[PDB]
């Protein structure tokens, strides 16, 4: 098995379907990452996780090194073992949840301080973290642009992370295990800026990563004006090498962002929405908790075919939710992490057959029906 | 499949190993139910519950009729079709839970009134609501006298229970479906007092039942009284049937119930203290929140079976549970019911090789080391 290898087997207009191929496993794009960032994907075991479909699942930085540790996990023998996924992890680099979380933070061209317990994330720790996690594909440190931002402070900000971007690159070259098991992925700024998302994307690709982020966006700016960077901003990116959208969405969001180039997607709304009571079906989502479905026998979605749709009701699952049941969030869960892997694997099938267009019309009709 | 058929295997001094064969399948004596008071057992799939050992589970006619409401469960299909276990489950009657948790009640000859909404339970209403329910085995409706009673008290008290438990006798009997389908077992009740217990023994031996439960223990009295009143009160019910400890209990308190003839159990402490970070093992409960367990890569426990130990170590247990984790309850809760039926197994083996009572005094000297 290669470290890391990208091959694109159809395209259709900017949309790509194709497989990344790692140590660990075999990585089918385009794809959606479960989000498990206390090291766990939040109310399923990782067989369940797979069971869905998911090829992938990704961990963060910020949360790990402070709970429980990334000395801690290493020494219990990395962050696969540890939690029972012995697929391909991709790690968030800090850069973000730092600026999310964190009660006070300092920047400086060093790094990041922050409270939690004072602690501090740079390049070059990031990525020692990401080492001692064992992660398989490891993101530059960044900085996340708040948005709005002015033209300015956009650049000032985006050109910071192109000096962090290199200081990690250079991190990760440093550490031969890494080097020789993992990947590096570098992440564009630039906010909604055409000229700054361009000078980032030179910076990048004359650095040279092994796949490329879309920053900064998924911030506020609504899908609009998200779709209106990606058009000018993903055509900047190596065209060779996998796009990744962080923070990456809604079903709408994912069929649209594939079609102007993106490969890979993250988000905690399939599983923190599954927790809430909304459900994710062809015909749009629901929220089991409404009275509407107390008396429904149909499973969550008529057509999914996950385990949860073979044997449970929407009856028994809005009794659950409604009754405050762990095994309301288990199942609600299990069923929307499936609807987003079948999503997948239809944007993936009609890409290949040429007809995804056709798909993105038909499954827009139906969902906001 | 017959209605109900009780055999005994084995016996060693008052313990007895055996078979009920139901309808909806083979229950192993003696035998541990996992607790499923509102339509699941916490944080567990059924195929889960199945997995770990379980032959049957226990439903509250108390709970399902407030909610989802007993009616609405039998539109639905019934308890096995709604929550998705297909083989046999005990209901308990109400008239332990209506006690315990209504904020008003209301007792008469007739029954007890209670406030949740106002609701009523009498035997004619309790037996109905376990015949919505499909219930394989259904328990008489009594009263649970509370502890410690005058012997006047637990006199009128148990008189009350007996002429309740005939009513439920014939409720079950004119339902001619149920009659056919299901069992009735009937409960022992009168306190601490011999003379009593032997009373409501005749009483429920001459109406006649499937089995008979050892009603109005385990409600505060400690093990070594509990004890003592199963030393002469088991042997008065009739032996070629099941008898029930009903909320019985901590792994020792069932060892010593089974040397005093008890075949079936039920007990919320392995769910319940499985959400609270209380794992049990054969060298006793521990506290996998403890910060000893933070980089024990050791399972739960070092001889258990169960899917849990064959995969995560403490450190990562620990971890989930003290992040508040859903999959942290998931797993000590598969383990704790999973440590449960392997002692049950314990239990039926040594029994059945004539070697219980070695087993009995090398399972508490290590137990309590
Ligand atoms: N290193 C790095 N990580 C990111 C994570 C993100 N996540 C988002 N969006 C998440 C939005 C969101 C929040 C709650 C529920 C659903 C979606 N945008 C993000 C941007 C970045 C970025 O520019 N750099
Ligand atoms: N119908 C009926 N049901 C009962 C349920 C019980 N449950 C118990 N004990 C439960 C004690 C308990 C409470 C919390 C955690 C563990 C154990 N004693 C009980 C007695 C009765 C009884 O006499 N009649
Ligand atoms: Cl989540
Ligand atoms: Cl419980
Ligand atoms: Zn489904
Ligand atoms: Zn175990």
């Amino acid at each position: 098995r290669p470290r890391f290898s990208f091959s694109i087997a159809a395209r259709e207009g900017k949309a790509r379907t194709g497989t990344i191929e790692m140590k660990r496993g075999v990585i089918r794009t385009p794809a959606f990452m479960p989000v498990g960032t206390a090291a766990t994907v939040k109310a399923l075991k990782p067989e369940t996780v797979r069971a869905t479909g998911a090829d992938i699942i990704l961990g963060n930085t910020y949360h790990l090194m402070l709970r429980p540790g990334a000395e801690r996990i290493a020494k219990l023998g990395g962050l696969h073992s540890f939690m029972g996924w012995d697929r391909p992890i991709l790690t968030d680099s800090g850069g973000y949840q730092v600026m999310s979380l964190s009660s006070l933070t300092k920047q400086s061209e060093e790094g990041v301080t922050f409270k939690s317990s004072r602690h501090m994330l740079s390049p070059e720790r990031s990525i020692e973290i990401q080492h001692l996690l064992g992660s398989d594909i490891v993101m530059a440190f960044d900085e996340c642009t708040p948005y709005p931002a002015t033209p300015s402070r956009a650049a000032s900000s985006m050109e910071r992370s192109m000096r962090w971007a290199k200081r990690s690159r250079d991190a990760f070259d440093s550490r031969k295990e890494q080097a020789e098991n993992a990947a590096l992925f570098g992440i564009q700024q630039g906010s909604v800026f055409e000229n700054l998302r361009q000078q980032s994307a030179d910076a990048l690709a004359e650095i040279g990563f092994d796949g490329y982020a879309v920053g900064g966006l998924a911030v506020g700016e609504g899908q609009d004006e998200m779709f209106r960077v990606l058009d000018f901003s993903v055509p900047m990116l190596p065209d060779d090498k996998p796009h990744y959208l962080m923070g990456v969405g809604k079903p709408d969001d994912i069929v649209g962002a594939v079609e102007r180039g993106i490969d890979m997607f993250d988000c905690v709304l399939p599983t923190r929405s599954g927790r809430n009571g909304q459900a994710f079906t062809w015909d749009g989502p629901i929220n089991i908790r409404n009275a509407r479905f107390s008396e429904d026998l149909k499973p969550l979605d008529s057509e999914c075919h996950c385990a949860v749709c073979q044997k449970w009701s929407r009856a028994y699952i809005h009794h659950l939710i409604r009754a405050g049941e762990i095994l309301g969030a288990m199942l609600m869960t299990e069923h929307n992490i499936a609807f987003y892997q079948q999503l997948m694997q239809k944007i993936r099938d009609s890409i290949s057959e040429g007809r995804f267009s056709q798909f993105a019309q038909d499954f827009r009709a139906r969902y906001f029906a």
